[PDB]
């Protein structure tokens, strides 16, 4: 369970990086493939969760995050990220507004979606284990 | 306006301070006084912000952010934290969703509502300035 805490102290340091990614992928793909997903092993990677996906996986025991549909069709990618990091089947639901906004973090860091995908993985790795 | 960014540190380093605060208060409270917000003069320091009140005060030219009052409304308390700072009249989102969840904040950190504010509103002290 320790990765929780090891993903949880990635994202807060860096966030700017992850909004970036975020927008600039919400900008080429909307909603439409699903949920921005971080699958940590083999080593942690980025992925896309259909909708489907994340309530098959959620309706597990470790997981039943109550409301977390309702938590993905609610987010405010103009405002606020979400992903959801997942490690061997349990999920930990990312949600951050930060400073700037998304946007103005994509316009910022100036930053193509594969600069930023290669840039994260290459820090979450060996940075978050499970 | 860099208290924006001060507040966007301070939140990043006291997640779980401020997850517990926020679950105790809604232990307290649940949503009969509104929305937590931080009001930021003279010193920031932790108010109620009646829906009435919220939205009559995101209907101003700094404001407007879109959805604010959905957000609000969908919020999961047992996941997300939720708090709008307010400088000078200006609204800034705080959401997250801390780990552990809030409520597990709250039983980990083992300290009443009372203790949580005065901690969190010292520590604020110096550090986010208008």
């Amino acid at each position: 369970s320790k990765w929780r805490s090891q993903l949880d102290r990635f994202v807060k340091e860096n966030q700017q990086d992850l909004a970036a990614l975020f927008w600039g992928l919400w900008l080429e793909n909307g909603d439409s493939q699903g949920t921005i997903g971080i699958d940590l092993q083999p080593t942690p990677h980025f992925v896309y969760c259909p909708k489907d996906a994340v309530e098959k996986l959620n309706n597990n025991v470790e997981n039943r995050l109550q409301e977390l549909l309702g938590i993905i069709e609610h987010n405010q990618p103009e405002i606020e990220v979400l992903m959801i990091g997942i490690g061997k089947g349990e999920i930990k639901l990312i949600q951050f507004a930060p400073e700037p906004p998304p946007p103005v973090c994509f316009e910022q860091v100036g930053k193509d979606i594969d600069g930023l995908l290669e840039l994260l993985e290459q820090r979450m790795s060996g940075e978050i284990v499970v």
